This record gives C-alpha cells, structure tokens and sequence, in this order.
C-alpha cells in the first residue's frame, strides 16, 4: 500500500466516504415519508458505493497499467465503476427533485452513461492522440447534461413549491462547478497531458468526490424540500 | 486504421450513425408533449450509443483476437456492447407505442439480454463446436421475443387509436426482418462458418444496424402516434 | 468437461435450472391477469439466466485461475454474473409481493449490487488476507438486506391480504435460511479458508441455487397471492 505516494489520499477517501454512508443511514432511520425515503435511498447508496471502490484502489485492486507514450502508466480504473453508478443516482436525486418527466429522466440518465462510458475507453486508449477524441466526445456528452440542467430543470422547478425550489437551485449550482472541474484534471492529469502528477491528481479527486457526494447530501438530506408538503 | 480491408464500412457506419443522432436530437429540440419526449429521448440514445462503438471499432479499440481453428480470428466485441443496451431501447419503443403492461416488458428486456449475453459468449468461446451451441441458445431466446411482438402486442394495438395501431405494425414488420438477418450473417461470418470474409460482413451488419436504427426512427419520429391526443 | 471432479454436479445444476425454466414458461402461458404476468416474468427469468451460466461453467467458460497462497487457484466467476442479476429479481419478487415502496425497492437492490460486487472482488483478489476484508464488507451488506426482509417487509405484509401474508412469510423465511448459507460456504470453500474441496463446495452451492430459485418459485407461482382480487 505505502509503496504509492497517493495512499494517503485514497486511505482518506475512503475514511470519509465510510463515515458520510453512515451518518446518512443512522440519520435515515427514523424516517418514514415514502417521498423521504426515496432520497435517503438514493443519496446513501452513493457513498457507500464510492467508499468499496475507493478501498479498491487502496489496496491495489483497482489499478492497471496502460502503455502509452512509451511508458506503462498507472491507471485507476475504479473510478470509472464508481461513476458509473454515482453519477446517475445523483442525477436522480435533481430530476425527482423538480418531478422531471419519464423522457428527461431517461435522456440524463443515458448522456451520463456516454459520459462515463467513453471516458473509460479514453482511459485505457494505447493510442496517445486517440484517449484525447473520447475526451471531447465525453465532454460533449457533459455539456448535453448540464445544459439541461439550466435550461429544462430551472424552469420546472420555479413552478414547484418555494423550498424545493431553493434547495434544487443550491444543489444544481454545486453540481455544475464540481462536475466541472472533472475533465479539467483529467486532461492535465496522469490520464492526459501529465502535467500534473498522479498524487497530486488523486487529491483534486478526492476533494471533488467528497464534495460531490457527501457534501451534496449533507444539503439535501437536511433540507425540507425531500418531504411531502402534509399537517 | 487503413491496414483493415473493413476500415470503410466502419467509416461510413460512424458517419451514418452520428449524423442519425444529430438529426433526431435537433428535431426534437421543439417538443414539449410529455409522451412524445420519451419516444424522442429512447430514439436518439439508440443511434448515439452506435456511433461511440463503430468509432471504436474503427480505432481498433473494439477488436480482439479469439484463437479457434487453429488461427487468431479477429472478433469485434464492441458490436455486442452496442447491441446489450440499443436492443433493448428499440423495444422499449415498440412497448410503450402498444402500452404494454409491464410484466410484459420485463419478459421482453430480460430475453434480450439473454439473446446478446450468449451471442458474446458464443463470440469469445475458443472450442469451435460450442461457438454454435451458444448461437442456438441465443436464436432461441429471439424467436421468443419475436413470438411476442406478433402474438401479444398486435393484438393489443388493434384495441388502439388507428394511428398507433398502423405505426406499430409497420415498426413490427420492419424489426422482424432485419433482426432475423443477425444470426444468419453470424452464422455464416467470421465468428461462425467462415463462408463470408470479415469486410463483407462488416458491410452487412452496417446496412443492418443503419436499418435497424435509423431508419426505424425515421419511420417512428414522424408518425402522429408518439403524440396524445390532444385538442 | 469430465476432466473436472466437479462437473457432475454442474451438469445437475444445468439440466434442473434447464427444466425449471421450461415448466415456470409452460405454465404462464396460460395466465392474463396483468399482477400475475409480473411474477411469471420475474420468476421465469431467474433459472433461465442460471441456465446459462450453470451451462458456461459446464462448458469450462465461466471457470478462470487466481493464484493466491502460492497456487493457481479454479475460481469460477460466472457464479457472480448469475447472482448479479438473479438476487436482485429474487428480491423484486417479495417486494412487489407486500407492495412496498420505491425507495425501499433502491435500498434493497443497490445493497445486493454490493453484496455480489464485493464478493466477486474477494473471489478475484490475489492478497490472501484481503480476500476476507470483502467477504466481511459482502457480509454486512447481506445482513442489511435481510434486516429489511424482517424490519421493514414483514411489518408491511401483516396489512395486506390473508394470503399474501401466509405466502410471503414462507418465502421470507425460505431466503433467510437459503441466502445466509452462501457466505458460509464461501468462507470454507475454495474461495476462502480451503478446508472443503470444490467438488463438495460445487455440490452445496447446486443445492442452494436449486432451493433457491426452483423451489423458491414453485411455491410462489403456485399460490393465489399473484392474483388481484377478482369476482
Ligand atoms: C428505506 O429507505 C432508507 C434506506 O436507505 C439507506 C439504505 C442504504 C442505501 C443501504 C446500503 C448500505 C449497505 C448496508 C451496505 C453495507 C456496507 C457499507 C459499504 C458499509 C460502509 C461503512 C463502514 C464499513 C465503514
Ligand atoms: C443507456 C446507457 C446506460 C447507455 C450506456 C452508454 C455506453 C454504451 C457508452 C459506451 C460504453 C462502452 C465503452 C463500455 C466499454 C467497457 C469496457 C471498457 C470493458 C473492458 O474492456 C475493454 C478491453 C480492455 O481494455 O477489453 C478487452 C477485450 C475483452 C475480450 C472484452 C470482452 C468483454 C466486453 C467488454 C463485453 C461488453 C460488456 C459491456 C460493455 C458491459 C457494460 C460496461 C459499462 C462500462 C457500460
Ligand atoms: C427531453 O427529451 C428529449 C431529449 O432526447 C434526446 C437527448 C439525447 C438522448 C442525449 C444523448 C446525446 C448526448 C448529447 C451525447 C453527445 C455525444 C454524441 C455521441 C455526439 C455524436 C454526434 C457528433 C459527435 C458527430
Ligand atoms: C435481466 C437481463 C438483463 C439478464 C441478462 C442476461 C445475462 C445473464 C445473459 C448472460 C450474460 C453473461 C454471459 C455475460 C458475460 C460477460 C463476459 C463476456 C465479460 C468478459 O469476460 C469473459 C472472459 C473472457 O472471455 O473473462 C475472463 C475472466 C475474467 C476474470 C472475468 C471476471 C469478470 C466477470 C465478467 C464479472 C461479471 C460481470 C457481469 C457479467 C457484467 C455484465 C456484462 C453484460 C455482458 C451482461
Ligand atoms: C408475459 O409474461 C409471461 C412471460 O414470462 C416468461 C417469459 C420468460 C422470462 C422469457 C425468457 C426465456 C427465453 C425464451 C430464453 C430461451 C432460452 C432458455 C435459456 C431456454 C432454456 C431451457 C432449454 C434450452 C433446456
Ligand atoms: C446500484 C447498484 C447496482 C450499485 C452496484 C454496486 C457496485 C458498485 C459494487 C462494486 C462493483 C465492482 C467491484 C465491480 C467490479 C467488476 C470487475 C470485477 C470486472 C473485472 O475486472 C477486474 C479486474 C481483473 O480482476 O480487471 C482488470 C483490469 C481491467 C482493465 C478492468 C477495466 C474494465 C472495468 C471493470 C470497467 C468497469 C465496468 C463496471 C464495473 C461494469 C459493472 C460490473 C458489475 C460486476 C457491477
Ligand atoms: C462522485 C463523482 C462524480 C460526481 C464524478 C463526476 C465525473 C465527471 C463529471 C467526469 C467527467 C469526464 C469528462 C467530462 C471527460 C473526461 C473524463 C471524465 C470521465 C473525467
Ligand atoms: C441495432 C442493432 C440491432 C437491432 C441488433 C440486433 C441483433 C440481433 C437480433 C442478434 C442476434 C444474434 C443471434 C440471434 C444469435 C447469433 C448472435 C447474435 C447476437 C448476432
Ligand atoms: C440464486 C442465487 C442466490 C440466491 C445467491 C445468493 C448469494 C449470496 C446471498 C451470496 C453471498 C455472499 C456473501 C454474503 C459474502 C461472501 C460472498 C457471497 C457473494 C457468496
Ligand atoms: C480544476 C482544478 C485544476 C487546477 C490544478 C492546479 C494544480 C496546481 C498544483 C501544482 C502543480 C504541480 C506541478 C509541479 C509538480
Ligand atoms: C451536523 C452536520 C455534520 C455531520 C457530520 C458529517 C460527517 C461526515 C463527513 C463530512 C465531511 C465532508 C463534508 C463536505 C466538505
Ligand atoms: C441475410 C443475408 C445473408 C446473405 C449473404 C450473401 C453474401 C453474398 C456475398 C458473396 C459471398 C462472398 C464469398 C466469396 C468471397
Ligand atoms: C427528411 C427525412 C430525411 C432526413 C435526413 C436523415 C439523414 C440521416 C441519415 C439517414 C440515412 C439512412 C436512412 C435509412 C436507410
Ligand atoms: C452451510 C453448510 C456448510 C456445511 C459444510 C459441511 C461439509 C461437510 C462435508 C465433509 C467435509 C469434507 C472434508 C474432508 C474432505
Ligand atoms: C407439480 C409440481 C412439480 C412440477 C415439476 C417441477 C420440475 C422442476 C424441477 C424441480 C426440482 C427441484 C425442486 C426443488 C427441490
Ligand atoms: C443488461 C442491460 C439492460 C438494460 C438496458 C437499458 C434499457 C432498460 C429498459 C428498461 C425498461 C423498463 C422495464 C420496467
Ligand atoms: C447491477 C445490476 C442490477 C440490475 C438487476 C436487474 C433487476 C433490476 C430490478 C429493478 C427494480 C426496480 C427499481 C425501481
Ligand atoms: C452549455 C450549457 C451551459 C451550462 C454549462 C456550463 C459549461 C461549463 C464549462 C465546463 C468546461 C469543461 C471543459
Ligand atoms: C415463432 C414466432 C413466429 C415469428 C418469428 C419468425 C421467425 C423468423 C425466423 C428467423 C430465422 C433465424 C435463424
Ligand atoms: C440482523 C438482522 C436479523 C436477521 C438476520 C439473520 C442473521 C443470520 C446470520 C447469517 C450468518 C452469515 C455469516
Ligand atoms: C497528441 C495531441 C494530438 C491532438 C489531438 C486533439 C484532439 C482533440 C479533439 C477535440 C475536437
Ligand atoms: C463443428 C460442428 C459441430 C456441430 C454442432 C452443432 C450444434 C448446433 C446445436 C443446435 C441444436
Ligand atoms: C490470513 C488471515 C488474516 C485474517 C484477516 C481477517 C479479516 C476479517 C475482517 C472481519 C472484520
Ligand atoms: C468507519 C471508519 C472507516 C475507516 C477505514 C478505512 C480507512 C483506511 C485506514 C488504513
Ligand atoms: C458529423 C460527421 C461525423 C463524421 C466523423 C466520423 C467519420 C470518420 C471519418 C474518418
Ligand atoms: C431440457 C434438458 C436440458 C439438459 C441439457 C443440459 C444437461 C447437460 C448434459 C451433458
Ligand atoms: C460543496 C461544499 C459542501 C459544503 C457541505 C456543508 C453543508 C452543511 C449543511
Ligand atoms: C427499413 C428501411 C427504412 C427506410 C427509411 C426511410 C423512412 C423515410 C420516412
Ligand atoms: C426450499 C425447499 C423448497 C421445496 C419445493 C417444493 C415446493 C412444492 C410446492
Ligand atoms: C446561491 C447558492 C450558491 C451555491 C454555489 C456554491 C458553489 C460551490
Ligand atoms: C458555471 C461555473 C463553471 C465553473 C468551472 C470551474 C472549472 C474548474
Ligand atoms: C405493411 C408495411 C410493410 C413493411 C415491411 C418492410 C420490410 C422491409
Ligand atoms: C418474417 C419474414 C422473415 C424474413 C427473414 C429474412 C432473413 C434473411
Ligand atoms: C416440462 C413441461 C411441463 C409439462 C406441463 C406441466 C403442466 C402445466
Ligand atoms: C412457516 C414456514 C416455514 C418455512 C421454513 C422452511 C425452511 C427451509
Ligand atoms: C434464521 C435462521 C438462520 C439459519 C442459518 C443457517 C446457516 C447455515
């Protein structure tokens, strides 16, 4: 483990990812709203999925070597499987939020699977200027869903009661900044440009992912926009 | 790229399947009918989940090498990642046009996966004589799903709005056709009998795929049957 | 094939999932009661994809080696792509069984993602001493699913109909018993500690995935609980 100067900031992901799956499950058990539950499901299953892939990368599972620039390259490709799954239930905590549609729900759900799906074939391109073509095609996929956070979602939410309307608002505009800031380390990473290095990579990761999912809940599970309005 | 004899039906799929995704996704910029943006949103993930793995079978990502008969086949793997999500989706489509119930759907989705899981099991199995045991298993699973588009769904069409009912019958025929084609160019293809070279087809299943995909939503994207009716 | 001790029961396995599948598809044919074609569904599906797998064992597909203890150790892994998809229907069928709600639906699927992703971890891992930290982390996460079966379900059944809370404290207690088996065997088979060879751990694991889904759907499939209230 130690042999990796990263270790240090995966042993803390994974700390705190442990700790924020189970402040939320202690704090979800005296709920019983079904609106309620709905998003103490959602929002404590990505933690808890964040925390075995982080242990993964830890104990040296999820990483592989990727030849590419006459070099064998130490690629994490735990984080693909951790967002795979992450990200679309985070979405599903904004898009019940706001009562989005069937069709809206699907379209954000599959641009996301494009997203991180074409990010990981890019990951493990040997091809140097080849893993930069799925970035663009992954950042595209990006900007599709963050545009229709802005301008399909906004609009919906404005018609909803005031408190979910605030706190959909807070929540999307943290998503948008931290979402983001991800390919931007991923081209200048150890995955792009290598400009900057791997443990100094997987502490802007660590950051994001905390924030992005822990702080992200710590929001939304303390606002009152996740009940139903009732006497 | 250019070293594969195939490289230009790989070429012109990518191209045929990107400018399928551009076109549905700016025609339905201008909808806001809540049943017509579920076909809408199904319809245009379809062609662009093909687009990312004819891209990467045309970089060479989405290729391997299977020995059997005593040679390295090469054998795309990325057709079958396509078609585990996009098949599914095209019967969603028809599903919903029918407003099938939902044990139906599950029936329907689950033997799909079954028909792609054995095709790629088949696909990468190195005894030569139970790539076809694979095969048989899976053309199984697709004359169950076949059974179930002619006698469960045109029945329940024909209790429909005429719109609906004609729109879903030509949709059937179309999808009947042309799935059928699959396990005979398997068959008789690289990964089967070796009767056909790998450059047709590669041609084959491009024209098939283009069919399937963006000729079906042609078909679907300009009936009236995606819309309620509505005054 | 039968230069494996193990293969005899591998064939069993096959042939009673292969004849299970037939009988459940034979006798839904016969049903139209939109609730009743659900469980049909569900439950159909269930030995059907243990069919496959059970056979890609057989076949010596489904079988790879990791070496730990200074052996190249027979793991095979298509017992992970079974359960991947057959527990969570499993867990759909007592679900809907006691109507119980969407969020609790998500808790309990996204706990058995991780209770097979993490066992499949532990079977794939080459650091001996790690391999128990997943199966401890799969643990927990089993415990949770059947805290909910217990605490959460059983709660729910006792308000419903007669019949549908006599047939869903059957198979509640049938998983309990059956499912909390896996973890055992595991830990003293070939996977874990070693002390029972895989021809015995393949028996036991035949058996239990037999009671499991055969037997756990011939008592479903054959009570009045599947069936809506009718005159
Ligand atoms: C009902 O709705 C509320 C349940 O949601 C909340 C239910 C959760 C979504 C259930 C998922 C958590 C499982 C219990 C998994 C247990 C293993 C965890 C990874 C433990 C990690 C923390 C500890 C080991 C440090
Ligand atoms: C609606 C939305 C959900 C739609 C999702 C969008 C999605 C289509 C976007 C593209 C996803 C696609 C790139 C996934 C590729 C997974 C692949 C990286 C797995 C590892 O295989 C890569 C190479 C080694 O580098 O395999 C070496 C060769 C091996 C022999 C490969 C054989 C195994 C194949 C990988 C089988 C295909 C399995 C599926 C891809 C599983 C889904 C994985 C997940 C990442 C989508
Ligand atoms: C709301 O419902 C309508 C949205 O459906 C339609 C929404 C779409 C389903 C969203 C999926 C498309 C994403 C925007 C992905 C962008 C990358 C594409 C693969 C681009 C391919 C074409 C070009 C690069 C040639
Ligand atoms: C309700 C419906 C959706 C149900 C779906 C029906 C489905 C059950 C039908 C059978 C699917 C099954 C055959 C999928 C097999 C995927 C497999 C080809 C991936 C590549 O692994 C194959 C060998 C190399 O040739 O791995 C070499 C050895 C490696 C060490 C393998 C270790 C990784 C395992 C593959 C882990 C299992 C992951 C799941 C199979 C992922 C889902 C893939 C998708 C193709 C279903
Ligand atoms: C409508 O709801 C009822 C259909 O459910 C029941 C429908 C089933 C869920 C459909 C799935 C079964 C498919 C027909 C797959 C066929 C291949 C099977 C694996 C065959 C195995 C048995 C035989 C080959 C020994
Ligand atoms: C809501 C719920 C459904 C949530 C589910 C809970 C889930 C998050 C729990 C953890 C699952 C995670 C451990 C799955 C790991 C799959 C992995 C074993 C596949 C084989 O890869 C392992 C190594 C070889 O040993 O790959 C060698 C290196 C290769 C180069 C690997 C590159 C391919 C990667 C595997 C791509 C990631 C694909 C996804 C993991 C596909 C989903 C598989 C399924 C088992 C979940
Ligand atoms: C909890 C984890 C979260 C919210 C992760 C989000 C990750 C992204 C938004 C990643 C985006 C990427 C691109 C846009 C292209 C470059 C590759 C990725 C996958 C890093
Ligand atoms: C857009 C792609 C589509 C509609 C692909 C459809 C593919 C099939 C119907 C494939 C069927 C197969 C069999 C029935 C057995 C032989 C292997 C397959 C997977 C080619
Ligand atoms: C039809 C198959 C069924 C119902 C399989 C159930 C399997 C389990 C409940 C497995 C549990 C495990 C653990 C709890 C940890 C050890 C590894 C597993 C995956 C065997
Ligand atoms: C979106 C955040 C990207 C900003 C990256 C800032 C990195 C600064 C750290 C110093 C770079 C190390 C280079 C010398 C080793
Ligand atoms: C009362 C609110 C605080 C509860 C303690 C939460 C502990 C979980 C770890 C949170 C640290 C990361 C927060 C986002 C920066
Ligand atoms: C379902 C369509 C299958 C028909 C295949 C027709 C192929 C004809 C092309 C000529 C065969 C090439 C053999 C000589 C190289
Ligand atoms: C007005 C209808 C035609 C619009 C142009 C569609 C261009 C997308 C490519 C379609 C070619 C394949 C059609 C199926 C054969
Ligand atoms: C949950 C069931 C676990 C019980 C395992 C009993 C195995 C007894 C078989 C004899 C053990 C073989 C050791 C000598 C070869
Ligand atoms: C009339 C009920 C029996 C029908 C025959 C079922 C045959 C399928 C194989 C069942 C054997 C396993 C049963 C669970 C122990
Ligand atoms: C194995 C991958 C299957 C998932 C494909 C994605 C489409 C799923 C459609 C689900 C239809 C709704 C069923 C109720
Ligand atoms: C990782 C694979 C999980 C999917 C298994 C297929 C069954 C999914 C059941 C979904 C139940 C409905 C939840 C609302
Ligand atoms: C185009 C939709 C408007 C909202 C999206 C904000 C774009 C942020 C740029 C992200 C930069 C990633 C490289
Ligand atoms: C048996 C259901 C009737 C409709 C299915 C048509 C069967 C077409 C045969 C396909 C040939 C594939 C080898
Ligand atoms: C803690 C919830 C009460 C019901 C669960 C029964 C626990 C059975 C123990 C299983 C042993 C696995 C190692
Ligand atoms: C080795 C660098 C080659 C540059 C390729 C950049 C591709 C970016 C595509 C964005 C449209
Ligand atoms: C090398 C050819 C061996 C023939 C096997 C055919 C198997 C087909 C099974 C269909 C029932
Ligand atoms: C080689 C045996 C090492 C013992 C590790 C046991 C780990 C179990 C963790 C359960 C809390
Ligand atoms: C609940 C605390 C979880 C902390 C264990 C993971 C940290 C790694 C320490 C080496
Ligand atoms: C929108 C046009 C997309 C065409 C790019 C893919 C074609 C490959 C050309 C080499
Ligand atoms: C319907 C009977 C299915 C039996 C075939 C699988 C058994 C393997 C025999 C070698
Ligand atoms: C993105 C920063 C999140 C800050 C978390 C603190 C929330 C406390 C209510
Ligand atoms: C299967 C052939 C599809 C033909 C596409 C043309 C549709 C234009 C309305
Ligand atoms: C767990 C044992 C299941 C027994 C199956 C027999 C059911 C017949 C109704
Ligand atoms: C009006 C809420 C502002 C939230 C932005 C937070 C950016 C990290
Ligand atoms: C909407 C504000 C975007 C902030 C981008 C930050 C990227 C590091
Ligand atoms: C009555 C509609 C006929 C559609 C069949 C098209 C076959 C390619
Ligand atoms: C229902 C007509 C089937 C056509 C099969 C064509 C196979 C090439
Ligand atoms: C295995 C075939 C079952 C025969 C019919 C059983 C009575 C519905
Ligand atoms: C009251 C029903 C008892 C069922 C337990 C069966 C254990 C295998
Ligand atoms: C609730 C009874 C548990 C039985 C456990 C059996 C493990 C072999």
């Amino acid at each position: 483990i130690t042999g990796r100067p990263e270790w240090i900031w995966l042993a803390l992901g994974t700390a705190l990812m442990g700790l924020g799956t189970l402040y939320f499950l202690v704090k979800g058990m005296g709920v019983s709203d079904p609106d309620a539950k709905k998003f103490y499901a959602i929002t404590t299953l990505v933690p808890a999925i964040a925390f075995t892939m982080y242990l993964s990368m830890l104990l040296g599972y999820g990483l592989t070597m990727v030849p590419f620039g006459g070099e064998q390259n130490p690629i994490y490709w735990a984080r693909y499987a951790d967002w795979l799954f992450t990200t679309p239930l985070l979405l599903l905590d904004l898009a019940l939020l706001v009562d989005a549609d069937q069709g809206t729900i699907l379209a954000l759900v599959g641009a996301d699977g494009i997203m991180i799906g074409t990010g990981l074939v890019g990951a493990l391109t040997k091809v140097y200027s080849y893993r930069f073509v799925w970035w663009a095609i992954s950042t595209a996929a990006m900007l599709y869903i963050l545009y229709v956070l802005f301008f399909g979602f906004t609009s919906k939410a404005e018609s909803m009661r005031p408190e979910v309307a605030s706190t959909f608002k807070v929540l999307r505009n943290v998503t948008v900044v931290l979402w983001s800031a991800y390919p931007v380390v991923w081209l200048i990473g150890s995955e792009g440009a290598g400009i900057v290095p791997l443990n100094i990579e997987t502490l802007l990761f660590m950051v994001l992912d905390v924030s992005a999912k822990v702080g992200f809940g710590l929001i939304l599970l303390r606002s009152r926009a996740i009940f139903g309005e009732a006497e």
